[PDB]
């Protein structure tokens, strides 16, 4: 949980691919900086953008290679996306860990999003009372078609 959606990695890969027509797999510090703008970042020829870009280049390239890889900008994106989610990635992730069962426990889903994101998930996930049921059993498969946190929406 707390990660990229299918549509998110789509535009991330596409923008790096749009700017990196050489398919080197890496671009320069200015090229990748303008590549963020394509996603909606105010980081381009602005002194504030330069000030935060200075942080970014130090993370993706502490070796001062003078280049940034697709995976390297993702390394910091993973830190900023820590406190946010989308319905796509949260439902998708449960199926990976609960593919062994037909349901999820509150304990198991807390591994995916340990902060209050888990509590916000329990507040919508359908309850489970099947043969393998435990007091914290929730049917994640069911969540896709039914939720109760927004019953009056």
């Amino acid at each position: 949980g707390s990660s990229i959606s299918q549509e998110q990695m789509n535009e991330f890969r596409a923008s790096f691919n749009h700017f990196d027509r050489d398919h080197s797999g890496t671009l320069g510090p200015e090229e990748f900086k303008a590549c963020l703008i394509s996603l909606g970042y105010d980081i381009g020829n602005d002194p504030q953008g330069e000030a935060e870009f200075a942080r970014i280049m130090s993370i993706v390239d502490p070796n001062r290679l003078g280049v940034v890889t697709f995976q390297a900008f993702i390394d910091f994106m993973s830190r900023e996306t820590a406190d946010t989610d989308t319905a796509d990635q949260v439902m998708a992730s449960f199926k990976i860990l609960a593919g062994d069962k037909n349901y999820i426990t509150m304990d198991e889903l807390r591994r995916e999003l340990p902060p209050d994101q888990a509590e916000y998930c329990i507040a919508r996930m359908a309850p489970y009372t099947g043969p393998d049921s435990v007091p914290g059993a929730l049917d994640y498969m069911s969540f896709s078609t039914a939720l109760y946190g927004e019953s009056d929406l």
